[PDB]
């Protein structure tokens, strides 16, 4: 039989149920038990965690716990300062380390023991850059949220250097969701074609600031760096005659595809969040659906390799796992076309740089696909 | 008597001897032994470590061994990814950690006992945007180095949106000196004045290659955001009638702050660096003047806490130590006039956000101070 | 067999080994004992003697005693004050004189035992004058060295009698390698366009001088009136965007000449010259390539005269050398395609006016070839 | 008694008489002999030898046979290449070699056994540039004759890198008395105030060619370098209104020095020169003017030195000359006042740059003495 047993380090809600990365790893071990093409011998059982996120010694301690006990890959803790400090036990130990969220990867880390699922922002940064040169636009002014979000469109930055752009980086407020004093400069200085690097949850806030202020027009054009645009309410904007414009990684529109996200919405449901938020209901975002990603392409990954077996390890007496080297060369060697598209690794560093995703804008009738985005291609927009 | 034991965690060189962070903490606890105004009772001990700077599994585990060993702070590895391993570390064992580097500090880490005593970005910032302003430019090039140089310098890119500017933000190349390709788009771009965010150790090799390239004129005008602008063999270019423009805190113009650097110039000597690098010889970097400053704003402490006993705690089964809490707070709340000025700390986050700066620029003669920056005043420059 | 004894008259080096043009004088008269096509009966001998260059009366003496031992031509003491004295003792006995150095000839000398391989600078400064005029100059500024270098390069001072320039004549500093005094005064009066007469040992201490300085940039062009400018390390000057151009006789573009370099830096070799002069290592000056040209035009002098007999003669019982008028005809009846061109004699006065030039300029690889001058033809310059 | 015997080396003339600078050598010798204050006991006899002047080796034999018969001093042959030749047999064995002409002493001689009575151009050349600036002149053309008078006027030609003004260096034809050609080109370039740089002989015949032009009028000035002005029939320019403005360094305007001027046209007379030469008829000139001065000079030297006693040395064997050093320190530590004015030398190099000079102009009677110059004082012309 040999049962795996895939651990994870996630969120600690304290109120509410598990998180959504959480519930989406759940789901996708119970999938692979369910159907028997894939893994039709073995069966995925899970060491779920619950930590802070903000505390990279409760992640280092639950991760060495993880290993006392037996996993054969960690599924990442969804925070930058908690993943480095479990990407690096996960490299002395030899123990695979599966990232879905994006992390600063500091140019001289030799950690080989990782991947991430997350689509990496160097290939994200020339998707919105090609975008902006399909608008013809000559006056862009990026807002971002946190300090970290200059690395992710740092891209996006060096254009007037290359280009004919003339950037105006602002921040969002760090504290408060009261971006109206930011807005209303934005109103002054007479800027109309606006990028946002923030989350869903976020950009969801400032839309109604920029309705509650004259910024909702058929003059500005907003584009989104989030890939969680198709999650937005967006009934009180159709007929602004405004231009939403984004990206969707989610292939949803697949009929495979949209039945995993048909049946998510059941198991998921337990009192749904606040209606003062311009959020959908029923929606997989795209930080669960690579979670949902994580396990099946480390499921190719153990189907091409039936002499596995989970070792117990130590943190203190590190040695390296015994089938360490080979495990992570069929990760970074998985093809896996799961809800968010292709999915194959950057064969240099271990990240996602080659992905496929959907230009996305907004219309009278809602959110529509005009395009697609491709590394080797390019925008091959039918608008 | 009561010996203390300060424990510090440095850099593992290989081929030559200790780094020049690890004999500042060596001549600092050795100068308030001989020394018999501070402290005059106890006497100071050390149980340094050496680690890669570049593994948070390493850095952990070393912290770990001197708390087992019972420390009462550890002096920072000099590092982003292994200092914020150490940070969690000393946060939830109550035990101090003296920041020594810059680091980026996420706005939802709830940690509490870390200082830093390197000058913050959000004030050194500023201090060039003051200084773009006294000398009127309207249009800049700011050219870092690494990509978290960004964050460094981020009050100066969103400066367009409030003044009168064009940042022309550039990138120097990643794996190689040989910015002369960027040169050549700075020169073919006519941009004459520039703002280098890199080490002094960086900017004597572009100097070279702006030397190379037609661009050590009296046309160009550069900044430099290292505060070791008085490091650099500055003798090839003071007569081109360039301007390079810089700031220091490492406070050389007092007879008892010299006496320390020209003693320093002993103990180090150990064979002196390359000759084909454009520094000095006899030199103190502000990267071993704040770790000689930072054994003293705790000796601080020590000196105002007489019934301190260093205790054993272990990190899996992780307790606070006693006294932690109120020897936190007479660190954040010690006022020092060491090598680089006063040394006060900030009283929310325990950043270093009000200090003292020199304005020096490049005369004929050599660097000469021109000036004197404060965040309570601004440009004092008297040039 | 009949040995002919070529005598000549040389540098007399104390610390180090021979110079450069008894070396030239050793090898060339070894390469025509070697080869058997030119002068298949006969072998060459020597006598060379070393003086102080600045004494005409040691070089009077040792004159005398090559022509008391018996020599056939003198090979001359590389210097006006010596050659003035050796050109009257080889034309009151009839012996002839060869010179391969620059000499004011004086307009009353009834001289006719002498030929000088130098270019003459009546035809050289018209190669700098008409250089100045395919590059357009209005505003021209010759620095010389010494006091000699007005009548070098006195048909560019009579210019502005004619053309449409202005010359500002300065002068190097006499004593010491300081020329920065003067190198600030070319930059405050806005001299770009510069002409130096200075040998290449000198012009290689400038062009430090002026990289010390801001004007080694793209707005200065500096004309180089020595033809030992394939003989400086041009290294740092390539990326300035400067234009260094000059002249070069030295044929070094041919499989046959560059064979004869190739094997000169072979046995020159013995301890190659200080690190800190900008100049090359393994190179032939034209000082060298003259003595080398010396030697193979005097040999088809005696390859069509087999009759010749050395006598011995003596100065105090002057009496012409029996063969003295013919063998002189013969010598400036000579044509040879040496190291430096074609050799062809003026049939007045005996000088060389008519040679090849290359004019070279500085491109961002090195100097390169960018024309060719001729006394008949003028600037053909495919730049 | 002590018979001394004061040698000298001077030009053969075939037809006429001995030159003017012979007789005035033996005038000197005979004045001493006949005057009974100067040389009280000692008489002087002579071994003067005639050469070509144009022949170093015709000098250097001469010189050579005055030190086998026994000579205490040669006064100089004339000529630069000939002088230079009798300078170095005069440095080598020790005994004084006294010059009454101009030669270029190149930077690098060693020489210490000469002296120069002839006014240096390095004083003449600010005489005639401090000339220039008392008439604020702002355009001014140079016309030399040989090659050698660009150094001669060198001070005068780096002025427009100082002052303001703008050369124009022009040369008078080198084979023929056809200066013409010349002259139309100074007359269509308006060329009204010229220094002309050339002999009285010759300053007489580019007279008559500006007469015989349109160039003698109230609108040109000519400035003369030579100190024979006041040689000149300047009868045929007197009504003209030009201005001829010159030096004298000849103190005419003494009744002791005006005495032997007198008694210099009786004994000289002998077949006086042609008469279509616009010179006069009884007058010396300043080359004879400085030989009577250098028999007197070293005459104070002799004075103040009983113990002398002269030698016979030999070229081939040469040994310095017993009192060599201290006669030689005697000549240069000699004042005298002569023809000439004050004679004083220079105590750096043996040369005569301290002197007074009497500006003298063209008026309507002739040329009147209008200022005096000083090296100390400059022009103090009461004109
Ligand atoms: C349970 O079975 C396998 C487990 O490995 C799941 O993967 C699918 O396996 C089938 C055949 O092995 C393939 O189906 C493909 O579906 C896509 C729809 O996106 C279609 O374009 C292809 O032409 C093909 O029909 C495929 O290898 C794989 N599906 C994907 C998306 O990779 C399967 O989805 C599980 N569920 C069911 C209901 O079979
Ligand atoms: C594995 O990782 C490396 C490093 O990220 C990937 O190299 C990157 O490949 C792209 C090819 O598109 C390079 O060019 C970039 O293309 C865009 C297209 O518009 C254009 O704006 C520029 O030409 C831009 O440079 C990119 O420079 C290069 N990155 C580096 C650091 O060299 C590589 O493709 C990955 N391997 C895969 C996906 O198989
Ligand atoms: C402790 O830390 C806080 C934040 O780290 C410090 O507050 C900061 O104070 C500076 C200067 O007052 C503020 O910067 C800017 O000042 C200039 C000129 O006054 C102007 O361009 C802006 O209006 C801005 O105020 C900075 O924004 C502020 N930070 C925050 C978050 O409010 C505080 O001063 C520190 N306490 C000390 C050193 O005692
Ligand atoms: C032998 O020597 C004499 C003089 O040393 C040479 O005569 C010289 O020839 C050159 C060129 O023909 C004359 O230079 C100048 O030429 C340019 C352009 O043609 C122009 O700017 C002037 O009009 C001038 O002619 C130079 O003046 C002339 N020298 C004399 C004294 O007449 C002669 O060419 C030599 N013979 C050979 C090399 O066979
Ligand atoms: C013969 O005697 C001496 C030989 O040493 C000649 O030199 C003159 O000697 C006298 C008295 O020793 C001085 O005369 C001076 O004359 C100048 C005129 O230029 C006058 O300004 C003075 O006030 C003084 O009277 C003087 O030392 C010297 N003369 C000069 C010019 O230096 C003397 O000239 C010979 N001839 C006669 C006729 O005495
Ligand atoms: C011995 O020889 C030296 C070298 O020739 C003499 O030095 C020269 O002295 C003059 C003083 O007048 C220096 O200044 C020159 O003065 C004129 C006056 O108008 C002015 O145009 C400049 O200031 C000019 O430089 C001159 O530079 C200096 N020569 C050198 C090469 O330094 C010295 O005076 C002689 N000793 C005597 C006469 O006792
Ligand atoms: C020893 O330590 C004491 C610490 O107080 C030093 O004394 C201080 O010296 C500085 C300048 O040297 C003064 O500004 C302070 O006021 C002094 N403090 C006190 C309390 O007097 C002393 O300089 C140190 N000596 C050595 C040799 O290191
Ligand atoms: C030996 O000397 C002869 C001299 O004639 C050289 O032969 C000449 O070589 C050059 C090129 O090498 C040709 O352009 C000439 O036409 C040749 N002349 C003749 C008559 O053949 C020969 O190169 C010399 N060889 C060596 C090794 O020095
Ligand atoms: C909306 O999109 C269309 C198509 O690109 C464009 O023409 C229009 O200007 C956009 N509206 C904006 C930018 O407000
Ligand atoms: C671009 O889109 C068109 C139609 O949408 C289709 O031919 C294909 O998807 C793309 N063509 C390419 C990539 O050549
Ligand atoms: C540079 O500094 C100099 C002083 O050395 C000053 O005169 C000048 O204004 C500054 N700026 C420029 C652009 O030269
Ligand atoms: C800076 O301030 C100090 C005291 O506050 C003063 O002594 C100095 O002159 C000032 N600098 C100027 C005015 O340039
Ligand atoms: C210098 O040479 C370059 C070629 O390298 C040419 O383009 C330029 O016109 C020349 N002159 C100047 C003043 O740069
Ligand atoms: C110079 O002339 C030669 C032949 O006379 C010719 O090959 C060359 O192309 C010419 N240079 C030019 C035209 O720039
Ligand atoms: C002659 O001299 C006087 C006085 O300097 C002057 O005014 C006049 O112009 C001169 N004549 C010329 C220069 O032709
Ligand atoms: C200048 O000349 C005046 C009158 O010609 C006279 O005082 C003296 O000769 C000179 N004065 C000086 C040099 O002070």
């Amino acid at each position: 039989t040999h049962v795996l047993r895939f651990g994870g380090i996630f969120e600690y809600v304290e109120s509410g149920p598990m998180g959504a990365e959480e519930l989406a790893f759940r789901f996708a071990v119970n999938t692979i038990n369910r159907n028997r093409t894939l893994l039709p011998n073995t069966t995925l059982t899970y060491d779920t965690q619950k930590i802070n996120l903000y505390d990279s010694f409760e992640a280092s301690k639950k991760a060495c716990d993880q290993l006392s006990l037996g996993v054969a890959a960690i599924f990442g803790p969804s925070h930058s300062s908690s993943a480095n400090a479990v990407q690096s036990i996960c490299n002395a130990l030899g123990v695979p380390h599966i990232q879905t969220r994006w992390k600063h990867q500091v140019s001289d880390n030799k950690d080989s023991f990782y991947v991430s699922l997350y689509p990496d922002f160097s290939s994200l940064s020339r998707a919105i850059l090609d975008l902006v040169q399909f608008f013809k636009w000559k006056t862009v002014t990026v807002v971002y949220d946190d300090s970290t979000g200059l690395i992710r469109l740092q891209e996006l930055i060096k254009a007037p250097s290359r280009y004919n752009l003339r950037l105006k980086i602002r921040q969002l407020p760090a504290d408060t969701k009261d971006a109206k004093p930011l807005l209303k400069e934005m109103k002054r200085g007479k800027e109309f074609h606006v990028i946002f690097d923030c989350s869903h949850e976020m950009a969801a806030g400032i839309l109604k600031q920029a309705l509650a202020m004259g910024m909702m027009t058929e003059y500005y054009h907003y584009i989104f760096t989030t890939l969680d645009l198709f999650a937005l309410d967006v009934e009180p904007y159709r007929y602004s005659g405004v231009n939403m414009t984004g990206f969707r990684i989610l292939n949803t529109e697949n009929t495979q595809v949209s039945s995993i996200i048909e049946k998510w919405s059941m198991e998921r449901l337990q009192a749904p969040p606040k209606p003062d938020s311009g959020l959908l209901d029923g929606f997989m975002t795209t930080d669960a659906a690579l979670m949902y990603d994580a396990v099946h392409v480390v499921s190719v990954a153990v189907q091409q390799f039936p002499q596995m077996t989970v070792s117990s390890l130590q943190c203190n007496r590190h040695k390296p796992w015994r089938f360490g080297t080979r495990f992570m060369s069929l990760i970074k060697e998985a093809h896996w076309e799961g809800l968010t598209g292709r999915i194959t690794f950057n064969k240099t560093n271990g990240l996602r740089t080659d992905f496929d995703l959907d230009v996305i804008s907004l219309k009278e009738e809602g959110l529509e696909k005009i395009g697609t985005w491709d590394p080797a291609s390019g925008l091959n927009m039918t608008e």
